[PDB]
């Protein structure tokens, strides 16, 4: 194992300081993160991640031709969060980021002032850290991109990027101190994952014929799920196929041959809107599937948090099952079931519940509520993979007439996280007629212990309504968006904007597996709704 793979895995596993100084805005908290502190950087270390990211955009923070001389008071920061996280021990990658699309896109248009931003950053950059620790290291462009005169992708695109990385390449080697061996790292365009962008950095990296160079790409999962769309609400065979191949392509390029490969990006796309719009179970057995296989394959990652992660003003993740899902992730398998809910009907005499667990090579030793354990045979079963709640302690668990989550069952295993069953009382869930503008809309709805996975809607004679009308599923949170503290169902704006004055069916899916039907006529700025 060479020294640059050493230094990779060694990174493992990272953590991205998301729209902070790549806010595109006067400074770092213009996109509503604080500014930096001290303690942010020792608890990403605390936590146990061993590298950090460190996105910077700095176009409004350049002077002008020809020096484009950085503003001293922003890359003081900046580079006072790097000592920071080196004095945590920690990797650090540091980049230019929406630059990308800001002006170094429109290369093809206005080359020599491209180059010549592109050349000034680079040399400040360098210069600035040419002492710094070889832990440091620095990464070309984020995501890069050009303008499309018919598509991206085209053959002159694949030119401009090598044309950057071979600029910084040189650049940061002319350098020279701890520049000469410090790592590079070098993304494929757009930092995406089909064959021919990988080919083409193989190829870049080859010419550059130097043993301190890290390939970089970013994954956000398979589309139509990531974003809850197109009926794409579970994480099913399509997604789990996409992460196999997509990652066995990079393995194949890069790894294989010796050549490093920093995930510098994953998540799920949806998550820009809000980690609501998957569902929790299905996330966690997402992300748990993706770090397998990352795993697998010697892929250091890093993960994207844009400030929804990790609470920065209290310094603990918002989800902590979903970090310990990521930690545990780090060093195995965590067991799964095929869903994270346990549903019980109100109105229902209760009866023994069967749940299929994925035991991804783990055994499950016991089970838990509020961290007591439960009573084998009387309490629960197991038989192989598949476990039966007991009717007396569903039972004992529950409330009649309470809706909702009734208790948290927690099953345990003799290795990974653990797997938690909410235990969901419901009823039908029901819808109430209303009436008002496009730009007001909302159902009010009785959820009754129930949650929306997604929203199909149809003009009266079978046509797709609304965005994205190769398909009757509507995207989540875009288009509707389930409120439950507020009882009601948005339909947003964006959802009216494209659908023609006409009667349109929808059909709310819920995870229970409950489908309501819902009416609305629209014309013109007025929508009613009808039961």
């Amino acid at each position: 194992q060479t020294d640059i793979q050493s230094y990779v895995a060694d990174m493992q596993p990272g953590w991205n300081l998301g729209n902070t100084f790549d806010a595109v805005g006067d400074d770092e908290t213009a996109w509503g993160n604080p500014r930096v502190t001290r303690e942010l950087i020792k608890t990403i270390a605390d936590e146990g991640y061993k590298s950090i990211r460190i996105p910077v955009t700095w176009e409004n923070q350049m002077g002008n031709a020809p020096d484009y001389t950085i503003n001293e008071d922003f890359f003081s920061r900046v580079e006072q969060v790097i000592d920071w996280a080196l004095e945590e021990d920690l990797y650090v990658m540091l980049n230019l980021h929406h630059d990308s699309w800001l002006w170094i896109y429109n290369m093809e248009h206005n080359y020599d002032e491209v180059m010549a931003k592109y050349t000034a950053l680079w040399e400040q950059l360098s210069e600035r850290f040419q002492g710094h620790s070889h832990k440091l290291m620095f990464e070309s462009v984020n995501e890069p991109r050009f303008t499309r005169d018919w598509g991206e992708i085209q053959e002159n695109h694949h030119a401009f990027l090598e044309e950057l990385n071979t600029a910084f390449y040189h650049i940061v080697r002319e350098s020279g101190g701890s520049n000469t061996e410090r790592p590079l790292v070098l993304p494929t365009l757009e930092t995406a994952t089909s064959q021919d962008l990988l080919n083409r950095l193989h190829q870049t990296m080859k010419d550059l014929n130097d043993p301190n160079l890290i390939a970089t790409v970013h994954y956000y999962g398979f589309w139509p799920f990531s974003v809850n769309v197109a009926g794409y609400t579970r994480f099913e065979e399509e997604t789990q196929q996409d992460i196999i191949d997509t990652f066995n392509r990079v393995h194949n390029t890069f790894t294989a041959n010796g050549i490093p490969v920093v995930l510098g990006e994953f998540g799920l796309l949806g998550f820009d809107t809000s980690t609501d719009v998957i569902q929790q179970g299905e996330k966690l057995k997402f992300f748990e599937f993706l770090i397998h296989h990352l795993n697998e394959r010697d892929v250091t990652h890093m993960l994207w948090d844009n400030g929804q992660h990790l609470n920065r003003e209290t310094y603990s993740w918002y989800d902590q099952e979903f970090h310990n899902m990521l930690k545990a992730s780090w060093e195995g398998r965590s067991a799964t079931a095929e869903s994270n809910l346990i549903h019980v009907r109100d109105g229902e005499p209760i009866r023994d519940q069967d749940i299929q667990l994925h035991l991804h090579g783990n055994e499950l030793t016991g089970l838990q509520v509020d961290g007591d354990s439960l009573a084998l045979g009387e309490d629960y079963e197991l038989a192989g993979d598949v476990l039966t709640m007991k009717a007396d302690a569903l039972t004992a668990l529950m409330t009649p007439g309470e809706l909702g989550t009734n208790a948290v069952i927690t099953a345990q295993f003799n290795s990974g996280a653990d797997w938690h069953f909410q235990l969901q009382n419901v009823d039908e869930p029901t819808l109430e007629n209303t009436e008002g503008s496009t730009s007001n809309f909302a159902i009010p709805a009785h959820f009754n212990g129930d949650s929306v996975a997604t929203m199909e809607a149809v003009y009266a004679n079978g046509e797709f309504a609304g965005p994205q009308n190769w398909t009757s599923f509507k995207e989540f949170g875009y288009t509707f968006s389930p409120v439950y503290d507020k009882g009601e169902i948005v339909i947003t704006d964006a959802f009216f904007n494209e659908v023609r004055d006409d009667d349109i069916h929808l059909t709310f899916h819920f995870w229970s597996g409950e489908m309501v039907e819902y009416t609305l006529s629209k014309n013109g700025n007025h929508v009613q709704g009808r039961r």
